[PDB]
């Protein structure tokens, strides 16, 4: 679990969005596993606007932060789960690191701010949904 709180927006994994997120929907994209909802309170986070390929993410299944090198946002095949059919997930960045399904929502940050959230993982892999291209989150 986890979310990004920026301005009057809450960014979460689309597959983990609540009834309240859907009732206050701003934007969602199944191909990216992202959903953004509106909030009444001002958010605590800053979004990175950069091309960093290293950073640190929070891994809830270890209660620890890990440094990672990750690939640029791209279209990557993701196997079928309970939440989605087998498909290509866009704007996804992969890195070698520990992840379990419940780690989704953990933030990946670089020196400039929030880069994205955990969305996929495998045998020693962790995948992050990028948010750096969503310029409207800052206005
Ligand atoms: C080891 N392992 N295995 C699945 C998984 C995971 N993702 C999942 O459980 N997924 C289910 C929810 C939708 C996700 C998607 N973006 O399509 C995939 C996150 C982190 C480590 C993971
Ligand atoms: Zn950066």
């Amino acid at each position: 679990s986890g979310a990004i709180y920026v301005g009057n927006y809450r960014v979460v994994n689309r597959h983990l969005a609540t009834h309240n997120d859907w009732a206050n929907l701003v934007w969602e994209d199944s191909s990216r596993d992202l959903l953004v909802s509106s909030t009444t309170a001002q958010g605590c986070d800053t979004i990175a606007r950069c091309d960093c390929q290293t950073g640190v993410y929070y891994c809830s299944s270890r209660r620890k932060h890990y440094p990672v090198s990750f690939s640029k946002p791209s279209l990557i095949f993701v196997e079928a789960s309970e939440y989605y059919p087998a498909r290509y997930q866009s704007h996804l960045m992969l890195a070698v690191g520990h992840s379990e399904p419940g780690d989704c929502g953990g933030i990946l940050r670089c020196q400039h701010g929030v880069v994205g959230i955990v969305s996929t993982g495998g045998n020693g892999l962790v995948g992050f949904a990028d948010v750096r291209d969503l310029l409207w989150l800052d206005e």
